[PDB]
């Protein structure tokens, strides 16, 4: 009896349904052998030849009981355990699947194969109710945009629990027929990409802590050169405040903040928030991303590092980063299992310093920002849109237009960190993923009965 997997509210996600196994050595050529062939989908020639020892496995008991009451020569029925997944496609990648011998091969089924056999029940951090809402919005968004793929990871800022982890496309764990191997991969923990503009909140933090800038400081944001490379934003601005730099996603802005500090400044802050550090769930293929081990930093390299290039992250790794932003500089480990609060957290940045940067990040959601489509009605949100051009498992990167939105809500007192990723949207008519974050985060906020924190 393999253990029952449940969500945080005790709803069933994986249960063991019972299923049969079917196994004077000449075929009597009675009427029963034909009725056997019709039942097991096994021709007389094939049936006779394959035994001239298993015949059929993972067979419906109803058929199984119809076979017993033929009473054929030394036919023996063995008891097996097919896994039934009520959610199915919705949480295919988290739950995973089991093999024919009831051995964990993918998802938590493999991660907790020991506990679920050697057996008691598993209570996950995931909320089916949220996962369902997260998955639907993502699946619809990928289809609407005509995108190849899409990923959404939802983390609790306070507990570090994974509330949802939807991937599109998904697979049917109840029937694994006609689905490729590439579809099985959990793209939320395996596929890595250059984090890009999503690191710029961390740049502003470092610059504030290193005293390079005050929270009301204004910078010369005209285009300039570093080692014969022009640092320029598409949207050209004369002057921007530290707020404006995040608002407008000013490469010129962050590059000057970065080059005002030592090379090691960002390398430290990034590592503190958990860039290039193992997510440390049991899941197969879980990637720790890529991170510089280098020694000599050129001026251009220090600048491109502030733009969010020269390192790579899983959607889950980035969700943990923004979880640490929502907690106001408290780095908690990720949990796929339900946990009783309070969860012990390590402080990596001063509380009042991070809080001001979270307030600056609301301007991205507000008018003039690059993330206005992500705006929730009644809720203040602290988000950051970004873009990358290649994404895949380590050594298997494919050149795709990767659009994503990392954010935290509600801004007044954050409860959730969300990361949405739309992969290679082949659309016409960052700006692609901004709305998905909106629908998802908005739905999560109203579902958990959070109060709107919009101004009078």
């Amino acid at each position: 009896a393999r253990g029952m997997i449940s969500d945080r509210s005790g709803r069933p996600l994986a249960v063991s349904v019972p299923v049969n196994a079917v196994w004077q050595g000449g075929i009597s050529l009675d009427t029963r052998w034909k009725a056997l062939s019709d039942a097991l989908e096994i021709p007389l020639d094939q049936l006779a030849t394959r035994i001239n020892v298993y015949l059929a496995r993972q067979v419906n008991p109803a058929i199984g009981d119809y076979i017993r009451k033929l009473k054929l020569p030394g036919i023996h029925l063995r008891q097996e355990s097919r896994r039934y997944y009520p959610a199915g496609q919705v949480m295919a990648h988290i739950i995973g699947v089991t093999n024919i011998d009831g051995q964990g091969i993918e998802g938590v089924e493999k991660s907790f194969d020991r506990w679920l056999t050697g057996a008691h029940n598993l209570v996950l951090s995931v909320d089916e109710r949220l996962q369902a809402l997260v998955y639907r919005e993502l699946n619809n968004a990928v289809a609407f945009n005509k995108a190849e793929s899409g990923t959404a990871v939802l983390v609790d800022v306070n507990t570090g629990e994974v509330l949802a982890m939807a991937n599109s496309p998904s697979y049917n764990p109840n029937n694994l027929t006609g689905t490729p191997k590439d579809a099985m991969r959990n793209r939320a923990i395996t596929d890595i990409f250059e984090p890009g503009s999503t690191v710029k909140p961390m740049v502003v933090m470092t610059a504030l802590q290193h005293g390079v800038v005050k929270e009301n400081s204004v910078l010369n944001t005209l285009p300039y050169f570093v080692n014969g490379h022009q640092i320029k934003d598409v949207a050209r601005y004369a002057e921007l405040s530290v707020t404006g730099i995040l608002q407008k996603s000013s490469n010129v802005g962050v590059s000057k903040l970065a080059l005002a500090m030592p090379s090691s400044a960002l390398v430290d802050t990034y590592s503190r928030f958990g860039f290039g550090k193992a997510t440390n769930l049991g899941l197969v293929g879980e990637s720790s991303g890529l991170y510089p081990k280098k020694q000599r930093w050129s001026d251009i390299e220090r600048a491109t590092f502030s733009f969010g290039y020269g390192l790579m992250v899983t959607p889950l790794q980035l969700a943990r980063v923004y979880a640490t932003i929502g907690s106001m500089g408290v780095y908690r480990p990720l949990s796929i299992t339900r946990v009783d609060p309070p969860v012990a957290g390590e402080r990596i940045f001063p509380e009042p310093l991070v809080r001001t940067v979270v307030h600056m990040m609301e301007s991205v959601a507000l008018p003039g920002g690059g993330g206005t489509k992500a705006a929730i009605k009644g809720y203040r949100i602290a988000i950051k849109t970004g873009t990358a051009k290649k994404v895949g498992p380590d050594g298997k990167y494919m050149d795709r237009y990767l659009a994503y939105t990392a954010g935290v809500a509600p801004a007044s007192n954050p409860r959730f960190a969300l990361v949405v990723v739309i992969n290679d949207p082949q659309a016409g008519k960052g700006a692609v993923s901004a709305p998905v974050f909106g629908a998802i985060m908005g739905g999560v906020l109203r579902t958990m009965n959070i109060e709107p924190d919009a101004l009078p």
